[PDB]
């Protein structure tokens, strides 16, 4: 591969001619010296992060020799963890002071989409999934049952119709109460003297809390739209008589409005496949466009304009606002080697490149994109404990030198997804006082590295006993409780995690209240309907009222927190093992293929059940390290595994289009044998990562399909 020598580093040339020719552009900055800057954050901070990724092994190996050298004494643990550094002292209390972070995040509680940012049309639904119909989210999903009557089908079903109709108006009764009567019974709607007045058969009623009443467009007299508010998340009742839906109800309602998925996290983690310069590049065009404004396939949003209801303009925000998911401290990418052909870590070139990149979100597009307060968000995925944290920190400031900023432009959001963070994550906010905009429980990661952390003691529960582990509950509400102390409320986001079953979202707007009754801030959804569902949690759950409830308790302990999730003897039959064990590969199965033959990192797999599960990496990589766990002592044998594993093959095949099967050649297939590695290979994966085998195995197959 061709390359261009800066310093002492040879950069693929088409990154050099990305951010020369696109990338730079626009800000100010002058091309050699960013490359020499990139030439020195490189050489500088390189050792440390090699450094931080040998404690990590060292520690690692530690607690395998521990446990390996008989119902495990807490007392003991907690000492030895303390000992070598893995635990560390809690320190004394404090506030974050993190300053010029958006409203999105300091006081609006609501749903957070997160979307694989090499695929531009889904970023594009994304960063447009600030409002979505209401209508739409009932009227395509199960949350409106198919009983005899309501089912789906080619033409507009209208008992159906009807059903998402009464299921809107319920909900603003529930959420914008009349002071007497139901928006049901409502015929229509005017604004007399700056007040919202609503028609009931008999009388007319206003608004219980008329502080509700946000604007409207049209005519005051008959407006073509009423604009509400509740809990900070606008409503807007679209009114259209004139409309199929429109002319079939009482009051002309065409839909109704839902400000959905608040802020947007663009991914170029765990749901994305980019293994070398070419694929990094689609990347970052597409983070480009998105922060110049002129990303197509179909385009972004402008901001919405309304009449406020004493009769002057205003505007409100048309678009999400956009985080981006670098990759963490772990991997190395080619798209940058030095002299001796080692390759430079991924992370440090995502902070200069996404950071590049989002200076034009803080400018004038083609008016300003993003941030209006003049930050960048970067989620920084992976960390283990404070010291992670600082270099994250250390390698923002410097990136910040490098491209001209303001220090502290580079906001960070805390994924707490690795155990050294949660057992330490007080320090870990500390070490970040005057970045960091949210914290997250990575529940998914978090899973694995518990596998992981754990590998030697024992077998572990199964997979679908983890969520309701005491080690998992006292981590979600100990990272509350954690922001909470820290002054998070009004300042920074307390987030949780993500609901993976795509097609269940009667499911998800039954369960996952559960997230804002805990006092988050905000929550991961999975695509723009599933944000537009679950912000209906939000109206029904005062978060500040939840968090103000919740200040100062500490309901998780330290021996809590490090619970082995260990199963007690001889839980299973065969047939559950079994199970398990299929279930196991045909998720693995299905992801991987398509991640090493297709390059695609987030894909719907159908599981053993038929549940249709949104898997990346952190699905993964609890699934590998579970049967690499059951395999290290004893649960299942190295037949079993590759039994199932052929077993399941066929029929992942069977599920999928230009796409090449690993049957009957197993052991032709780079997909086969990748997914066989993650098992088999899985004790020895660092922390149980599933990069350094995707990326190799996607690499090898890049290669054969050139020859
Ligand atoms: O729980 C975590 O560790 C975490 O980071 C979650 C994800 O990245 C994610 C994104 C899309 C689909 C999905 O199933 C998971
Ligand atoms: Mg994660
Ligand atoms: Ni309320």
């Amino acid at each position: 591969t061709d390359r261009v020598s800066v310093g002492n580093l040879r950069i693929a040339r088409v990154l050099y001619d990305f951010v020369n020719n696109e990338a730079l552009p626009g800000t100010d900055i002058d091309p050699d010296s960013f490359w020499a800057g990139v030439d020195k954050v490189v050489a500088d901070l390189t050792p440390q992060n090699q450094a931080l990724l040998n404690a990590r092994d060292e520690l690692q190996a530690q607690i395998d020799k521990w446990h390996r050298r008989e119902p495990i004494d807490m007392d003991a643990y907690r000492q030895f963890l303390t000992e070598i550094g893995y635990l560390l002292p809690e320190p004394d209390d404090f506030t974050i002071t993190t300053s010029g972070v958006d409203a999105e995040i300091t006081t609006t509680a609501g749903p957070q989409l997160v979307v694989p940012v090499l695929n531009a049309r889904f970023a594009l639904n994304a960063a447009n999934a600030r409002w979505g119909s209401l209508y739409d989210a009932l009227y395509g999903t199960d949350v409106i049952p198919e009983t005899d009557g309501a089912e789906k089908g080619p033409t507009y079903n209208k008992v159906r119709g009807d059903k998402v109709i009464a299921y809107a108006r319920k909900f603003l009764d529930d959420s914008v109460p009349l002071s007497s009567g139901s928006f049901g019974d409502a015929t229509g709607f005017t604004v007399q003297d700056g007040q919202l007045v609503v028609a009931l058969p008999d009388k007319s009623t206003g608004l219980a809390n008329p502080g509700q009443f946000a604007g409207y467009t049209g005519a005051a007299e008959s407006p073509t739209s009423v604009l509400l508010i509740n809990h900070g998340l606008h409503i807007e009742i679209l009114i259209d008589p004139e409309s199929q839906v429109g002319t079939t109800d009482r009051a002309g309602v065409k839909d109704v409005i839902l400000e959905s998925a608040i802020t947007t996290i663009m991914d170029f983690e765990d749901s994305v496949a980019a293994v070398d310069a070419a694929d990094k590049v689609l990347g970052y065009r597409n983070w480009l466009g998105l922060n110049k404004g002129d990303l197509a396939a179909r385009v972004l949003n402008r901001d919405r304009n309304y009449t406020a209801p004493g009769g002057g303009q205003f505007t409100l925000p048309g678009r999400s606002l956009m985080f981006v998911r670098n990759v963490g401290h772990l991997m190395t990418n080619d798209a940058i080697v030095d002299t001796d052909g080692s390759e430079v870590f991924e992370g440090i070139m995502d902070a200069l490149f996404t950071g590049l990149i989002a200076i034009h979100g803080l400018k004038a597009s083609d008016p300003l994109i993003n941030s209006r307060t003049g930050s960048i968000y970067i989620v920084k995925p992976k960390m283990h404990g404070p010291a992670e944290v600082a270099f994250t920190c250390e390698l923002f400031s410097r990136v910040e030198d490098v491209l001209g900023l303001p220090q502290n432009t580079m906001k960070i959001g805390i994924m707490d997804e690795e155990r050294r963070t949660t057992v330490n994550l007080k320090a870990c906010i500390k070490a970040a006082a005057d970045r960091v905009v949210f914290i997250n429980t990575g529940f998914l990661d978090r899973t694995g590295d518990e596998i992981h952390t754990s590998m030697e003691a024992g077998p572990m529960v199964r997979k679908g006993t983890m969520k309701s582990q005491p080690w998992i509950l006292a981590y979600e509400d100990h990272n509350v409780d954690a922001g909470l102390a820290a002054g998070f409320s009004g300042r920074a986001q307390v987030g949780k995690g993500m609901w993976t079953m795509t097609e269940l979202m009667a499911d998800m707007v039954e369960t996952k209240i559960a997230q804002p009754r805990a006092g988050a801030s905000t929550a991961w959804v999975p695509s723009p309907t599933a944000a537009t569902l679950h912000a209906l949690h939000y109206h029904q759950v005062d978060v500040a009222a939840v968090q103000q409830g919740l200040a100062g308790k500490r309901r998780a302990t330290i021996e809590q927190l490090l619970t082995i999730p260990l199963a007690k003897e001889l839980a299973w039959a065969p047939d559950e093992i079994r199970e398990e064990v299929d279930n196991n590969c045909q998720s693995i199965l299905g992801y991987v293929v398509r991640w090493v033959d297709q390059g695609v990192g987030a894909s719907k797999v159908p599981d053993i059940h038929d549940v249709a599960l949104m898997e990346d990496r952190a699905t993964l990589r609890i699934s590998s390290q579970l049967l690499a766990n059951w395999l290290r002592h004893g649960v299942i044998t190295s037949a079993d595994v590759r039994a199932s594993l052929e077993r399941m093959a066929p029929l992942v095949d069977r599920q999928n289009v230009a796409y090449r099967p690993m049957a009957p050649n197993f052991d032709d297939s780079i997909a086969f044998l990748a997914a066989q590695e993650l098992i088999l290979s899985g004790a020895q994966q660092p922390n149980g990562y599933t990069e350094p085998i995707l990326h190799r195995r996607r690499r090898e197959f890049k290669a054969r399909a050139a020859e």
